């Protein structure tokens, strides 16, 4: 049973590629998104 | 005549520091300004 689950295999190739791309985009936006001061737009901070 | 030049010494002290702050802010804005497109806001380019 632990070896039986299909996972993402049953998903179509184009749909699988789309899902992987969307997950990577999500992770990249979360990791490298920054906001900026309203009175000094040349000073912008990451999250962590 | 070259040596007798007065320069900005004739200006008031508070106005002198105000002018120096303005010049420094101008230089910093020009040097560190950056822009980026709405397609991928996580890639912003300097000028040079
Ligand atoms: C994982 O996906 C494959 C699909 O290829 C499943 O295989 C099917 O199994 C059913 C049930 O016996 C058959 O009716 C189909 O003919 C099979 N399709 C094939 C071989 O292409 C497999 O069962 C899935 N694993 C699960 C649900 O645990």
């Amino acid at each position: 049973q632990a070896l039986q689950q299909n996972g993402s295999s049953v998903l179509s190739e184009d749909k699988s590629k789309r899902l992987n791309t969307i997950l990577n985009t999500m992770s990249t936006i979360y990791s490298t998104g920054k906001v900026c001061n309203p009175d000094n737009p040349q000073e912008c901070l990451l999250l962590e």
